């Protein structure tokens, strides 16, 4: 019961909803969660969405399970960020001559990783910027630029992203994070499906 | 004297400009009126600017008369809010046996309809969210995210967008929300564009 | 030794990053710094970044030396005000009568020239607005919004763009814009790239 969460595309005909598991796993520094989903714009596949992401600098993406993510979402790693010491100008890009100046790795400043918990939702043209965590159950807002931390069942939005409000009160939120019943086997999932969307599922558990 | 309403390309041998209200109109709970403009951005017409509009949700979108609506401005309907009483994860999406989840209409409540004024000047790329009212006379800022009510004759900007000040006094903009010149027959409003242009056509009626 | 200014395209082989001089040599009201450069988002040339230029207006843009800008960047520039005593509907643009009603430049709102300084780190499609400066070392965050002036090395964002953060304390600040290595003639500044890169061209400088 339920699409398979191997499919790239789960809905048969339909090549704009796609998994992003199958997608990102030819990718490094990616850990993708089983089940979350992307809504392509122009049709275009999840792994054009992250950009600046090399190997090399050893930041890392992670998204968990039961993901929502709507057209166009952006999401921008490390490898963009300029050297801020002095002067922000790559000297090195332009050779002849300047590529001696390189920065050293450890010259270049990284933010971190950047974490997407499990069942968020983020609207469409989200930019995520480097180093950013998002909570479980949050939901960020269409076009929401994202450059400091959400938290957990926080509905958020803007430019920069603020925390509009909490989803629930902080006892049941409390209890959700305890349950994190995005781990619980696919069939007691598929077992509970309309108790954990209406949030009733936190009363038996 | 003036363009025809009815033409969807007003001006010859220009494809950018287009009348939104031949083209809507063609639509579901769409109201608008007949001489706001949309200055395509890549040759689009209106009608791809409005997203996620479905007839089942019974919502709808109100656009007066003139208005200026830039390029690329996006109008997002409630066809895509996900249910929130419980995970936002849309089970149903994905049938294989999902689809008897599937939300109940009066589980995807709205907050209303989307209703831009008169005379509203939207500048380029803004993006309207649903439920939101947009004031007669007001003028909103390029790149702005509309998130909530806009009153009349106010200038508005930003992500969210805020209400940064008024256009005009109080009595300007109560003395305007009555003549309402937009709604005038073409011929009166022929006969003082610049007077309407000024705002000095206030004086003219009201004294 | 170091790209010759001139070279439209520096890096051989890649039609991605562009200096900007050459590539806007031929734009009118536009003044631009010898290394600054753009990094195309999808090819396109950076003269197509500069929206609603009209020399009619007479503004200008000024971009200083050794500036980055980012991909998709966009300066809007004041051909696209609307007049606002009044209505903003613009009559005049649908002729047939109605140019009549054209606007007297002095009617038109005009927020001045754009000014790009020296040195200046412009991130992913940032928007531009008019009559907007920015100082020397600025740095200015992806998908921001510049409404008003940024304060020279200062780190700004957001929709409208706001001052976050003083890259340095104001007296290094001060030195750095009284040294102006920018406009050493390139010779020194080859000599001394590696110290204008971690900033201790200040001490050789100033001492």
């Amino acid at each position: 019961m339920g699409p398979n969460p191997m499919k790239m595309y789960p809905i048969e005909g339909n090549k704009s909803v796609q998994f992003i598991k199958p997608i990102l796993e030819k990718l490094e520094n990616v850990e993708v969660g089983e089940y979350s989903y992307y809504d392509s714009k122009n049709g275009e596949t999840f792994d054009k969405q992250i950009l600046y992401h090399y190997p090399i600098l050893n930041d890392k993406l992670k998204i968990g399970k039961f993901c929502s993510i709507g057209p166009g979402v952006t999401i921008i790693m490390n490898g963009a960020n300029h050297r801020m010491d002095g002067s922000t100008y790559p000297f090195n890009l332009f050779g002849n001559g300047w590529e001696k100046h390189m920065p050293k790795l450890d010259q270049l400043p990284i933010k971190g990783d950047t974490i997407i918990g499990n069942d968020v939702w983020i609207g469409k043209d989200v930019v995520i910027m480097p180093g950013v965590k998002i909570g479980d159950g949050a939901i960020v807002a269409a076009n929401s630029v994202v450059v400091k931390d959400i938290a957990p069942y926080m509905l958020a939005g803007g430019n920069p992203a603020n925390e509009i409000k909490q989803r629930f009160d902080q006892d049941t939120i409390n209890q959700l994070l305890d349950i994190k019943w995005w781990n619980w086997p696919i069939d007691i999932i598929n077992e509970n499906i309309d108790k954990i969307l209406d949030n009733s599922i936190i009363r038996e558990v």
